[PDB]
């Protein structure tokens, strides 16, 4: 007994904060639905479509490092990359749901949100696989199905900042 497993357990962290971006979204689905949200346009549209894109650029750019060699038992990277998206995903989440609050248009709400909610969907497995890969010197399949699920999130991004209300 006694692993000293202890190293990359930041991925399994990672994973802990995506599934809490899940749930966070989860209660900002029903409140949407609802008509809470923060309606608070202090935060005008442009900025948070912008930040939005960012965010976007940002974890693409954070997954990358994920999709970097292989973590071969314990590796800081892969731990820190997990870190990176998680953050990218919080400010991506966070974006996304100042948009569907400025808005009033029943629909793109939920359509900006639900994007966003299926990009942490895909990076979920993201981390999942990446989990399973610290775990493997050097897998082939591991890396393939990660390579995959990895560009999966950077099309729900490009999805996200598609679906935005720009229609004028």
């Amino acid at each position: 007994g006694i692993d000293p497993f202890t190293g990359p357990l930041e991925m399994d962290s990672a994973l802990s904060v995506v599934q809490n971006l899940e749930k966070d979204l989860q209660e900002i689905k029903a409140a949407a639905r609802d008509g809470k949200l923060k309606p608070l346009p202090g935060e005008t549209m442009e900025k948070c479509t912008q930040d939005l894109g960012n965010s976007t650029k940002a974890v693409s750019s954070a997954i990358a490092k994920l999709l970097g060699e292989i973590a071969q038992g314990n590796e800081n990277y892969a731990g820190i990359a997990a870190r990176d998206v998680a953050g990218g995903l919080r400010s991506l989440a966070q974006a996304a749901r100042g948009v569907a609050a400025l808005t009033s248009d029943p629909a793109v709400q939920a359509i900006v949100l639900d994007t966003a909610s299926d990009v942490l969907d895909k990076a979920s497995s993201l981390i999942e696989e990446a989990k399973k890969a610290s775990g493997h010197p050097g897998d082939p399949e591991s890396q393939q199905r990660l390579a995959q699920v990895a560009k999966a999130v950077t099309q729900a991004l490009n999805r996200c900042v598609s679906c935005l209300p720009g229609q004028r």
